[PDB]
């Protein structure tokens, strides 16, 4: 059975980016690990040329939290266009050996992976 996402995300669903978008706009995403085990994570967007994410991967200690910076590139914003961009978080419980994360993610069984999706929202100041 594919488990639910073990991490607690703040914000849990909607990532908001406040304009104006003539500059780089950054929004934070906190990943909290409420379990007693290390959790490896990977964070991606559906538009890699417009977003950067730092860090895009790592391991979270039990009970700890990491802040992920999502950077939106400047663009010409039209208020009558909603953002169709999604943000994927993929997590897996860390195996004992994590010195080779490429091998860890590749050996991962399908049900060992946990996934969360966040929607993006563009907004201007009031
Ligand atoms: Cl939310
Ligand atoms: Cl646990
Ligand atoms: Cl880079």
């Amino acid at each position: 059975a594919k488990h639910e996402q073990i991490l607690v995300l703040d914000p849990p669903t909607d990532l908001k980016f406040k304009g104006p978008f003539t500059d780089v706009v950054t929004t934070n995403l906190k990943l909290r690990n409420p379990s007693d085990r290390k959790v490896c994570f990977k964070v991606k967007t559906t538009a890699p040329r417009r977003y950067c994410v730092r860090p895009n991967s790592g391991i979270i200690d039990p009970g700890s939290t990491v802040t992920v910076s999502v950077m939106l590139q400047p663009f010409d914003y039209d208020p009558n266009e909603k953002s169709k961009h999604k943000f994927m978080v993929q997590t897996i419980f860390a195996p004992p050996n994590t010195s080779d994360m490429e091998a860890v993610w590749k050996e991962a069984k399908p049900d060992e992976l946990m996934d969360s999706k966040l929607r993006c929202v563009f907004e201007m100041p009031n």
